């Protein structure tokens, strides 16, 4: 069993569902819950303002890719690992990845192309974590993500 691999698809793909739809999933995590929770409630603060923050070189790359269905859908796994995996590996790059993964959702929604978002959590998380499993496992996983963006409450 792998467990980073299954809590890393339930992160991904519940962000890039809620994302696309507006809705969160009323439904229970899987395995070690509490973390992915956590995780979850992490790349709703955070991915919403890198997509902001690089609005203009998120959507100059949304345009560049051309992404019209299924077929284009596939080839984001090449360009994810060309970009994403090589070069240097931090959580903000991380979030970079699965924050363009929800740029690329929405899109899918808006072209009515919703059927092709799990495929592409399911190709985010395995570049991820099959190119990057030992660095995510010295950071602490999850838990490391978690505590990596936790923001203390400010006096008064
Ligand atoms: C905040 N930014 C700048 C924003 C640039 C806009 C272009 C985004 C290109 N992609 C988006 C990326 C490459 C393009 C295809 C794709 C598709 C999916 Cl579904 C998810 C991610 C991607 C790979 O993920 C990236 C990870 C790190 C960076 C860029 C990545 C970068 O760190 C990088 O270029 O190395 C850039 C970064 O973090």
């Amino acid at each position: 069993e792998d467990e980073l691999y299954r809590q890393s698809l339930e992160i991904i793909s519940r962000y890039l569902r809620e994302q696309a739809t507006g809705a969160k999933d009323t439904k229970p995590m899987g395995r070690s819950g509490a973390t992915s929770r956590k995780a979850l409630e992490t790349l709703r603060r955070v991915g919403d303002g890198v997509q902001r923050n690089h609005e203009t070189a998120f959507q100059g790359m949304l345009r560049k890719l051309d992404i019209k269905n299924e077929d284009d859908v596939k080839s984001l796994s090449r360009v994810m690992i060309h970009v994403f995996s090589d070069g240097v590996t931090n959580w903000g790059r991380i979030v970079t990845l699965i924050s363009f993964g929800a740029f690329v959702a929405k899109h899918l929604k808006t072209i009515n192309q919703e059927s092709c978002i799990e495929p592409l959590a399911e190709s985010i998380t395995d570049v991820l974590v099959r190119t990057k499993r030992d660095w995510l496992v010295k950071q602490r996983g999850w838990d490391g993500f978690v505590e990596f963006f936790h923001v203390e409450d400010l006096e008064g």
